[PDB]
C-alpha cells in the first residue's frame, strides 16, 4: 500500500530495472550495495508512459540502434575495451591500467591469446534505449549512512586500527565507485580468436578478413544451424581454419539461439533491458559536509580521508609488475602491469641463509610466544627488512563456586633477517599460497622448511648433488619501506631477468621476493585479493571521550550535548563555560 | 495468513527458489542448514514483477546467454574446475588444493582418467539470469543462534571437551562456509573422455578436435536419435573411436532428451532456475560482537576461535599426501595432494615387534581395564609414539526395597611401542577400516593379529617360508607430534618409495604408518570423514559458575544478573560491590 | 480439519511423498518405522508452489537430468554399488562389507554371476529433482519415544535380560539407521549379464562393448518391440549371443513398456517421485540428553549403550566368513566375507564322539529336566566348549472349591563335550536348519542322531562299509569364547580347506563347526536372521525401586517424586533429607 506497490496498482506498469546509485567494484566489473536512497512517492513515469521510475531520477530517450558490418581487430590485451563498462574503466586515475583486469570477460581473453598466440575480433549489434541519471540533490541510503557514523565514532574515541578495519569493510560491501548514469539497452556480440599468423600475410586484405567476420555473424543469426550459408566463397575456407575459438553472447532481451531473425530478436527487447554502459565517480567523493549534515565539518573530512586510504590500498595490492612482451623471454604470465624488466640479463647471487629472533616484551607470564617466533641459521651481510610486533590475548580465571575471568594481551616483537658455500632455494608457501615447485604446500625432496615471517615456510636444502633438480636462483627480498640493494649495484623492484611475487601482507605492508624459475610464472590467473587486509584488533585501546570539536582558523566549535543527542554548533557563551570544566 | 502465503495470495507470483544465506560444505560441494534469517514481511518482488524475494535480498538482472562452439580440453585432474561451484572453491586459503575433491562430480572424473588413461573435454550452454545477494545488515537464524549460545555456556562453566564436541556438531550441520551470493540460471553440459594418445599426434590440429566436439554436441541436441547428423566427414570417425565415455547433463530448466530444439530448451527455463555459480565467506567470519549483541565482547571471540579450530581440523583430516604422477611408478590412487614422493628409491627396514603396556591409575575397583590394554612381544630400539589416557564409567547399586546408583569413572593410561630375525608385516585393519590384503577384516593365512592402539589389529607372522606371499615391507609409524626418524637418516612423512595411510584418529590426533604394497593403494576412492572426530565426554568435569567477565585493558566488565537473565555491562559502582563478595 | 487435510483443502496441492526421518535397515535395504515426528501446522509448500511439505523440512531444487551413452562394467560382486542406497551403504563402519548384502537386488546379482560365470553391465537415465533434508532441531515421534522409556524402566528396576530383549525389538521395528536426507527422482535402468569370456578377448575394444550396450538400450526404449533397430551391424551379433540375462526396470514415473519415447517417459515423472538415493546416521546417535529431556543424564547414556549392543549383535550374526575366489576350489557360496581360507590344504581329523551331561540344580520336584539334557557316547581328549544354564517354569495348583496356583522356575545347567576307531560324521540339523546331506531334517541311511546342545541332532554312524557314502570329514567346534586348537597346531576359525557353518545361537553366543563337504556349501542364499536372538525371560528377577539417581563427579542428583510423576533435579536440601531415610 506504500512504496512501489501503491504506484504499481494505480498505473499497472512495470518498473524500470536499470537504476543508478549503487556501488561498483572497478577491478572486477561487478556492482554491489546501494549508496543512494530511492523512493517511489510521487508515482513518476517515464514520459513514454511505459515504465515507473523513482522520484530523484530523470531519463533521456535515445532510441538508437547501431548495426556494424565489420569486425574490429584488437590484437593486444594491454589496451582492453570492455563493451559494458568502458566509460567507467577509462577514467583519469592513477590505476587506469588496473581497472577491469580482474573480471570474468578479461581473464578469459588474456588466457585465449597467450595459450594460442591469437588475436581477437568482435562484431556487435548494440541498440541503446534510455539514459538514466541521478539528480545532483540526493540523499544517502539508510544502511550506508549508519556505517559512516560508525567510522566517525571510532575516530573520536581515539580508536585507530578499528576505524581502519571498518573502512575496509566498507570497500568490501560497496565497492570503489558509485554509478551516476547508466544506459538501458540490449547488445548481441560475437567474439572470435584467429591465429596471429593469419593477419600478417593479409596486411593489404585486412579489410577482407573483417568483412567476412561480419558476414559470418549474420549467417549465424539469420540461418538455422543447418548450412544454408552464403559466405563460403574464397576466404571463408581459411577463416574457418585459422580460428581457434568462437562464442556468441546476448546481454539483454530474449536468449539467443542459432537461427532467429534479427527482426525477432529486436522485438523482445521491450521489458528486458540491462545496463550496457555506465559511468560514475569515486566513493569518497560522496563523503562531504553536504551529504552528512549531522556531523561536524572537519570530522567528515577525516572519515573521507580514511575511506580514500582503504580504496588506494586495494589498488596497491592486486598490482603485479613484470614483463609483458609475449615473444620475448622472461615472460611473466601473472603480470598485469609492465615494468621494463624484459630483455634484461641475469646475474646469480648467493644467499647464506635466513634467521629470525624474537623479543617477548610484555607477555612473560602464562604465554611463551618467543619460541616459535625464533628461527636460527641451518649453517655475507644481514639486513633487517621488517620490524613487526605480534600481539596475543589470553585468559586467567580467578575462582573464589563463583569465578571471574580477565583478558590480558601479550606482545612479542620479532625480527627477520637474510644474508646478502650457500643454502639452496626451493620455493615458498604460505597460509594463502602454495609452492609452485610441487603445486602443493610442501618443499621438494631433500628440502626442509624454516619459518621466516611467522606464517610462511622457506624451502631450503644444504646439498649440491640431490637437490639440484628443484633449485632455482634467488634475487632478493624487499618491502614497502626498504628496497633491495641488489638492483642498482635503493629501488623497490627486482634486478633484471628476475620476477617478483607477493608474500605475507602484514598490516598494510607487503614484502616481496625475486626469483627466476619459469615455473612460478605460469599456471592460472590469480583472483582478486579482497579486503580486509588486516585481522580485527583486540580492543586494547581505551576509549577517550571527546565532547567539543573545534578548528582554530574560522573560530567554529561543535559541542556534543548530553545523552548522545547530536553535534550542535557551539554558541560563544556555552563553550566559554565548557572549557573551564575541561581545562 | 502470515509469511509467504500472505504475499503469495495478494500478488499471485512464484517465489524465487535460489537464495543465499545457507551453509555450504566445501570438501563435498553440498549445501546444508540456513545460517541467516529470511523474512517475507514487506512483500517485495523482483523488479521484473515476476518473483517474490525476501526483505534483505537484492537481485541484479543479468539476462546473459553464452553459447560456445568449441570444447575445452582439461588434461589433468589436479587443477579442477567445477562448473557450478568454481567461484567458491578457488578462494585464497591454506586448503585450496583440497576444496571440492570429495564431491560426486570430481570422484567420477578422477576415476575415468586413471582407469582409462584419458583426457576430458566439456562444452556448455550456460544462460545466467539473475545475481542474488544479501544485504550487509543481516540477522542470524533462530536455530543457528541457539547453538552458538550452547557453546558459550560450556566455555563459561569450564567445560572444555564438551564445547569442543558441540563445535564439531556445528560443522556437521552447517558446513564450512556461508554463501553470500548465488547465480540463478540453467546450464547444459556434455563431457567426453578421449584417449590420451589421440591428442598427442594432433598437436597442430588440436583446434580440429575441439571443433568437432562442439559440432557433435549440437547434432545431439537438435537431431532426434536417428542418424541425421552432419558431422561424419573426416575426423568424426576416429573421434567416435578414440572416445571412452560420454554423458549429457542439464542443470536447470526442463529435462533433456536427445532431439529437442535449443529453441525449446531455452523457453522452459522460466520458473525452473537453480544456482549455477556461488561465492561466500567462512563460517567463523559471521561470529563477531556485531551479530551477537547479548554476549560479552571477549566471549564471542572465544566461541569463534573454537569453531575455527573445528573447521581446520576437518581439512587436516581428509588430506592424503602421496605420489600423483600417473606414468611414474609408486603411483598412489587415494592421494589427493602431491608430496614429491615420486621417483624415490626404497630401502628395506626390519622391525622387531610391537608391544603395549597399561597403567590402571584410578579404577582399581570393579573394573579391570589393564588386561586388554596390554600386548606383549611375540618374540633394535623402541619408541613411545603416544601417551593416551582411556576413561570408562561404571555403575554401583547400593540397596537399602529402595536403592540408589552412583556413577564413577575409571582411568587407565596406555603406552604403545614399536621396535626401530624380525616379525613380518601382513597389514592392518581397524574399527573403521579393512585389511586390503584380504579385502576383509582378517589377517591372511599364517598371520595372527595383536592389538596396538586399543582398536586395531596388527597382522604379523613369524615364519619365512609360508607367510612370504602376503608379506609387504614396512616404513615406520609417526603421529601428529612425533615424526619417524627413518626419513632424514625429524619430519612427519614417509621415506622414499613408501606411502602413508591413516589409522586410529584418537582425540584430535591421528597416527600414520608407511608401507610399500601397491595393493593398499588401489581400489575405490575413500569418502569424506565427517565430524565429530571424538566420542562424547562423560560429563566428568564440574561446572564452575562465572558471574562477572572482564578484560584488563579497556576496563570493561560484564555482570550477569540473577535468574540467568542476560549479560549487562557492569557500572563501576556495582562491580565495586560484587568483587568483595567474590574476593 | 487438522493436519494435512486443512492445508490440502486451502492450497489444493499434492503432498511430497519422499520424506526423511524414518528408520532404515542396512543389511536388507528396506525402510521401517518413523523415528522423527512430522507435523503439518504452518501449511508450508515447496517454493515452486507445487508440493506440501512438513514444517521441519527444507527442500533444495536440483532439477538435474543425467543421460549416459555407455554401460559400466562391474565384474566382481564383492564391491557392490546399489543405485538406490549407495550413499548410505558406503558409510565408514566396521561392517561396510556386510551392508546391503541381504537385499533383493544383491542376491539376484550374486546368483546370476556364480551360476553362469558372468559379468554385469548397467546403463541408466537418472533424473534427480529435489533434495529433502531435516532440520537439526527436531522432535522424536510419539511411538518411538514410548519405547525408549520402557527400556529405561527395565534398566532402573535391575531387570537386565528384559531390557536386552526390548532393545532387540527396537531394531526389528525401526532398523539400524535413520535417513536424514533423501533424493526425489525417477531412474530407468537396464542390466545385462554377459559371458565372462566375451570380455577377455575384447580387452582393447572394451569401449566397443559398452558403446553397443548403451546403443541397444535406446533402441529398446524408443522402438516398439518389432525389429526396427539400428544397432545390428558388426558386434551386435555376438553381444546378443554372449549374453545370459537382461531386464529393464523403472523406479519412478509411469511404468515402462518397450516402445515409449524418452520424451514421453520424462513427462510422467511429475507427481510420481521416489527416493533414488539417501544417506543417514546410526540409530543410537539420536539417543542423547538433548532429545530426551525428561530422563536423567547418565540414564539415557545407558539406554543408548544397550541399543548400540543390539545393533552390533545383528551385524555379528548374518556374517559368513569363507572363500570367495570363484575359480579356486573350496569355493563357499554362502560366504559374504572373505577369509583367506582359499588355496589351503586339508588334513583329516578323527573325533571319538560327543557326550553331554546335566546337573539339575534347583528344580528337583515335579520336573525332571536332567534326562533329556544328557547324552552319552555311543562308543583323545574332551573339551567343554560351553557352560549353559536351562531354566523352565511349572505350575502347582493348591486347592482348598477355591484354589490358587503358584509359578516356580526349574534350573538345570548342562555341559556338552566333544573328543579331540572313530565315529563317522553325517551332518547336523536343528530347529532352524536342515541337513544338506538329505535336504531334509533327517540323518542318512545307517546314521543315528544324538542331541548335543538341547536343540540339534548329530548324524553319526559307527560302521566302515555302508555309511561311507554320506561320510564327510570334520574340522572342529568352537564358540564365541573358545576357539578350536586345531587351527594353529587359539584362533576362532576353521583350519585350511574347511568351511564354518552356524549352529545353535544360545543367548547372545553362537557356536560354529568346521566341515569339508561341498554339499553343505551350495544351494540357495540364506535369508537374514532377524532379532530377537533370545526367547523372552520368565520375569524371575524382582523389581528393585530406584528413587534417587546421582553421579559422583559433578554433584548432580535427580530425585524421582511420588506418584511416578517424572525425574526432577535434586536441590541440595531435599536430597539431604532423602538419603537419611535411604541410608
Ligand atoms: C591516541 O592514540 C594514539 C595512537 O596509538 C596514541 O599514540 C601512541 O601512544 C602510545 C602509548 O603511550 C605511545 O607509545 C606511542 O608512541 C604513541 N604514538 C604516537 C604516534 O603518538 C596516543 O597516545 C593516544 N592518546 C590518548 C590520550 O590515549
Ligand atoms: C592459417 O593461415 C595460413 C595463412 O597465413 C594458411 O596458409 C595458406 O593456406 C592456403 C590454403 O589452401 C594455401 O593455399 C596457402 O599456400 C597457405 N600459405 C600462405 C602463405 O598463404 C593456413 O592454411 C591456415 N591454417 C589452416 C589450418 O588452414
Ligand atoms: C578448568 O579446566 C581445566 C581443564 O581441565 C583444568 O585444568 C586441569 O586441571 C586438572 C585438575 O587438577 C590438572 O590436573 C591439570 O593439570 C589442569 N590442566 C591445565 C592445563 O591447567 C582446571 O583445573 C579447571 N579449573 C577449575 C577451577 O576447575
Ligand atoms: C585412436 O587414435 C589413433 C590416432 O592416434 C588412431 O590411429 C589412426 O587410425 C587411423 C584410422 O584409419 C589410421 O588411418 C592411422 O594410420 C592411425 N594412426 C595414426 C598414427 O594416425 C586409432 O585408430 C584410434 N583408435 C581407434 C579404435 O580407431
Ligand atoms: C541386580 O541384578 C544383577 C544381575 O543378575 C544381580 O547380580 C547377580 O545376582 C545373583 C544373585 O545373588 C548372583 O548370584 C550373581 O553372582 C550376580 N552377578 C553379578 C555379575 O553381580 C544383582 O544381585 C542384582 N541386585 C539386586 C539388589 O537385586
Ligand atoms: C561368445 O563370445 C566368443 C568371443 O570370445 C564368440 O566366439 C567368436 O564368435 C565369432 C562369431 O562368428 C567367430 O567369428 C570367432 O571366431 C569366435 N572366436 C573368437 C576367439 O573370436 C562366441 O561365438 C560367442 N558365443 C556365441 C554363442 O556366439
Amino acid at each position: 500500500e506504500v512504496g512501489v506497490q501503491k504506484c504499481k496498482n494505480a498505473l499497472k506498469l512495470p518498473v524500470l530495472e536499470v537504476l543508478p546509485g549503487g556501488g561498483w567494484d572497478n577491478l572486477r566489473n561487478v556492482d554491489m550495495g546501494r549508496v543512494m536512497e530511492l523512493t517511489y512517492s510521487n508515482c513518476r513515469t517515464t514520459e513514454d508512459g511505459q515504465y515507473i521510475i523513482p522520484d530523484e531520477i530523470f531519463t533521456i530517450p535515445q532510441k538508437q540502434s547501431n548495426l556494424e558490418m565489420n569486425s574490429e581487430i584488437l590484437e593486444s590485451w594491454a589496451n582492453y575495451q570492455s563493451s559494458t563498462s568502458y566509460s567507467i574503466n577509462t577514467e583519469l586515475s592513477l590505476f587506469s591500467k588496473v581497472n577491469g583486469k580482474f573480471s570474468t570477460e578479461f581473464q578469459r581473453m588474456k588466457t585465449l591469446q597467450v595459450k594460442d598466440q591469437a588475436i581477437t575480433t568482435r562484431v556487435q549489434v548494440r541498440n541503446l534505449v534510455y539514459t538514466v541519471k541521478i539528480n545532483p540533490t540526493l540523499e544517502l541510503s539508510s544502511g550506508f549512512r549508519k556505517e559512516l557514523l560508525d567510522i566517525s565514532d571510532r575516530l573520536e574515541n581515539n580508536q585507530t586500527r578499528m576505524a581502519t578495519y571498518l573502512a575496509e569493510l566498507l570497500v568490501l560491501n560497496y565497492g570503489t565507485h558509485v554509478t551516476t548514469s547508466v544506459d538501458a539497452g540490449a547488445a548481441l556480440i560475437q567474439e572470435d580468436h584467429l591465429r596471429a599468423s593469419f593477419l600478417q600475410d593479409s596486411q593489404s586484405s585486412r579489410s577482407a578478413v573483417t568483412a567476412s567476420a561480419g558476414l559470418a555473424f549474420q549467417n549465424t543469426v539469420n540461418f538455422k544451424f543447418e548450412e544454408n550459408y552464403t559466405s563460403q566463397n574464397v576466404l571463408t575456407k581459411s577463416y574457418l581454419s585459422n580460428r581457434t575459438n568462437s562464442r556468441v553472447q546476448s546481454i539483454g532481451g530474449v536468449p539467443f539461439y542459432p537461427g532467429i531473425t534479427l527482426q525477432a530478436w529486436q522485438q523482445g527487447i521491450t521489458n528486458h533491458l540491462v545496463a550496457i554502459d555506465r559511468s560514475g565517480l569515486p566513493l569518497h567523493f560522496f563523503i562531504n559536509p553536504n551529504m552528512l549534515p549531522d556531523l561536524p565539518g572537519p570530522l567528515v573530512k577525516k572519515v573521507s580521508k580514511t575511506v580514500e586510504t582503504a580504496v588506494k590500498r586495494y589498488y596497491t595490492f592486486n598490482t603485479y609488475p613484470g614483463c609483458t612482451d609475449l615473444n620475448s623471454p622472461n615472460f611473466n604470465f601473472q603480470a598485469n602491469t609492465d615494468d621494463g624488466s624484459c630483455e634484461g640479463k641475469m646475474t646469480n647471487f648467493s644467499f647464506g641463509g635466513v634467521y629470525q629472533e624474537c623479543t617477548q616484551l610484555s607477555g612473560n607470564r602464562d604465554v611463551l610466544l618467543c619460541q616459535k617466533l625464533e628461527q636460527k641459521n641451518p649453517l655475507y651481510s644481514p639486513v633487517h627488512l621488517l620490524s613487526q610486533i605480534h600481539e596475543e590475548g589470553y585468559n586467567h580465571l580467578e575462582c573464589h563456586t563463583v569465578c571471574e575471568d580477565v583478558f590480558q594481551v601479550a606482545k612479542a616483537e620479532f625480527r627477520a633477517f637474510w644474508c646478502v658455500s650457500g643454502l639452496l632455494f626451493g620455493g615458498l608457501f604460505s597460509s594463502k599460497s602454495i609452492n609452485p615447485m610441487t603445486n602443493a604446500q610442501s618443499c621438494p625432496a631433500g628440502y626442509f622448511p624454516l619459518r621466516l615471517f611467522e606464517n610462511l615456510k622457506v624451502c631450503v636444502s644444504q646439498d649440491y648433488e640431490l637437490g639440484s633438480r628443484f633449485a632455482v636462483p634467488f634475487g632478493g627480498f624487499f618491502s614497502c619501506t626498504v628496497g633491495n640493494p641488489l638492483v642498482d649495484p635503493s629501488l623497490k623492484k627486482c634486478p633484471g631477468g628476475f620476477s617478483q611475487h607477493p608474500a605475507l601482507i602484514s598490516d598494510g605492508c607487503q614484502v616481496s621476493y625475486c626469483v627466476k624459475s619459469g615455473l612460478f610464472t605460469g599456471g592460472s590467473l590469480p583472483p582478486a585479493r579482497l579486503p580486509p587486509f588486516t585481522r580485527p584488533p583486540l580492543m586494547s585501546q581505551a576509549a577517550t571521550n571527546t565532547v567539543i570539536v573545534t578548528n582554530s582558523e574560522n573560530a567554529r566549535s561543535w559541542i556534543k550535548d548530553s545523552q548522545t543527542h547530536q553535534w550542535r554548533l557551539g554558541e560563544p557563551i556555552e563553550l566559554r563555560r565548557a572549557m573551564n570544566v575541561i581545562h
